[PDB]
């Protein structure tokens, strides 16, 4: 019968929408650390995932990614290997180890959306805009003190998040929530339901120098009251940097069996 | 902990991308029946699904849909309740009962894509164009003898299917492959794998008068050799009609257990 | 040199890009035929605000406060019908504002703002003086089978929405009650546009679009709802509804031929 | 009446839509600043075919067969920089063909075809005579961390693709070998355009775009590859490569001010 890593199944397996991991990623990030209501954050954490050592720590993350499979084949089709993304990250712990929970994420390409659900990452579809550094001319900012970088998310035609970073300095200190394991819930609707708590296993994590400065972040109505509960109480530092990793698969944290 | 019919989980369950079934559909269809190589068709049928009483019968189906949940809430946001689709259908049987297998499908909205995978329908993302009947002016065709209606699919920026129907007459005979149960394979990649063969349960199936005439159908390179194997040997009748149904859930055909 | 014509040298075309045979041109010469589906809401505008969008030569409407918000989806083609076989090339959606005005005692409509979702109609709009910009436009379509939508029948509801640069800026709804053969007033009068294009190295002209073979389906009418939201600026905001009137759902056809000069201001 | 200026009556603006304050206009007055990333392939074109795209006044290039296929992504803003805070408003991608030509002994480039993926740049292109249509344009970006891409270093590969109306019509690749400070010839000369807009109720002018503060990063050069596919018509097809030369990857900036008249054909 037909086969494949994913649908659609086909006689040779080549038609599958997704390729088996590992996948490599190289991206550009614009990120704002912020303070969330810890009581609201707790309600997005499933059983086994406990409040951060700093329960109020969150982040809003804009990124643009290029990705490919182990053979690098997607790289020659920039239309197939690129996507933009906006995510929320919440600080948490599993058995005393710091992690990040991603309660919400939006992307602008279908393959990364479906591949997100594969790993338990709750990706939906949206329109994501992000400033890029320039090195010539005047139409933009440089990676240098005073440089400003903006991000915006619209979902279903409504502008729901805007963020800005004005950088002051370069550091080798990665933003905390972008240098911990991500703990997701693997679950898929039952058509004819055993959620599992899992962590994504990554290797070869690499950061450019991090440009950091002041952050600004605003949420707007249009995603519902549940999302609104994660709006910033206060906004902290912003970071602009490049990031790479190899994403290998999942490790089971808990299947909630007894 | 947070809940929901699907990701993202949230404290009240409202953030979920998908709503529980049943879902209602009302659509406009442009469909071409064609002859496929029966040996190529057989290779797309999983265990338990056997060749049609007419193994060579296939169809190419363009449709535009409006859909909503039981409460009808999506209908007031046309941007959320509409999508376009192109599908291939192959004739098959399960335990002596005629069904259709959908080996390939493309849609232009994320919610229907993910909801397709929920039901085992192998939807990917593409750009789908479809002619619409007009009732005034000269810029189009009427639902009347001589009226022509076109469909086109581009995937990753490549034009891969084009079809046309010129209708001759109205009938009350639904196209065979659009009036049988659909048999899908429920399977999702294993991140840390028990495919199931299922049929979609529908009710309240309704057709407009069917306008039927000559069909034309062309495949072009750009989807791979596996897809190419399903190219038409011969092209038969085309049909233009409206269609409604309520989609309730799955029934298990086989879980391949022993 | 740019007109295909006797002894012409350079490349030619009705529009850019010019090419040796003229086939490359983005636009085709008129006439163009249109067949569309409309969801329209009549509303009351501040007449003093409306007046400031009317160029010299155009006087306030017989009812100066009469306006309309118009959602439409179109199919179009040139005389040879060639575009109709490529639905991806011959379809677009649109949202327009219309204001009641008059030229020398004759009712017309001014379109101060329009958004479309395809480039060819956008440019062709500028050619005729219609001020089209790009946006995302959604519109309900009647259904005839199933439950997922409304029928053209009493109680049927039809919605429209416009987003521009990722902000939701107009939402409209009509719930129809009854059918009539009375076309909405602002959809059955000449449109008066201003022809002007930026100077790179301007002399505006007031023109009317000449159309023929105007055709309406039966008109389904009932209550309208209309809301403007921030994101298009205060100039646009001045045209927000004071009160919202009847909504209309109908099909429309016409042939558009070219422009007639109302004034070149000499 | 359409210029904001002393005693002006009607609505005003640099372009449509006109409005009481002029704020609604789709376009802003120049100058505009550009900062971009380019992936370009030099190629050999049929010189006799190229000649037919050159209007009177423009002579064949010193090397008549020299052409280029250019992929670029841009950020742009007006003098006040206001657009830069809305990345969704200030970015676009582009694919262009360039042909070598001369005006009165001076090297220039003719752009017979261009496609962009945003409406404002499309219209602003027509304003300056650059024949821009709408398309989908993809372009590799260098990476500096990780494995999912190429570095600006020997062996780095960068790709570009154009689809128009859902058909894949151009694909290009560069594999870079070495860095240089020598800008690609067709990206460091004035562009000579034809100003023409359809008449609704045409007098073309040959113009050059005036730019300042032209700036190149170091240029990464190596082998180029370039393939045209059917779907843009035979006029465009005539410009397909006979042979493909060097590819170049670099960053580019300039300020664009306005047009200079080369000939109004009087």
């Amino acid at each position: 019968g037909p086969v494949g890593y994913s649908l659609p199944l086909s006689p040779t397996g080549e038609s599958a929408m997704l390729t088996p991991p590992p996948w490599h990623f190289s991206g550009e990030v614009v990120m704002v650390d912020y303070r969330v209501d810890p009581d609201a954050a707790r309600r997005f954490l499933p059983p086994g995932l406990e409040p951060g050592a700093d329960p109020g720590a969150a982040a809003a993350v804009f990124a643009t990614w290029q990705w490919c499979s182990q053979d690098g084949a997607e790289l020659t089709d920039p239309g197939r290997c690129q996507f933009g993304e906006f995510l929320i990250l919440l600080s948490c712990e599993f058995e005393g180890r710091p992690m990040a929970r991603c309660p919400y994420a939006w992307v602008d390409q279908a393959v990364p959306m479906m591949r997100g659900w594969v790993q338990g990452m709750p990706k939906q579809f949206g329109v994501i805009h992000q400033s890029r550094p320039v090195t010539v001319g005047k139409a933009g900012s440089r990676l240098a003190p005073g440089g400003r970088f903006d991000g915006a998310l619209s979902v279903h035609g409504r502008r729901v998040v805007e963020a800005s970073v004005t950088v002051d300095r370069s550091t080798d200190q990665p933003p905390a929530l972008h240098d911990v394991p991500l703990a997701h819930t693997l679950v898929f609707p039952e058509w004819v339901p055993r959620p599992r708590l899992v962590a994504s296993e990554v290797s070869d994590v690499e950061f450019s120098p991090i440009w950091t400065g002041s952050g600004d972040l605003t949420f707007f109505d249009g995603l519902g009251d549940d999302f609104g509960a994660l709006a910033p109480l206060e906004v902290g530092s912003g970071h602009v940097f490049s990031y790479g990793e190899t994403l290998h698969g999942g490790r089971l944290l808990s299947d909630y069996s007894v």
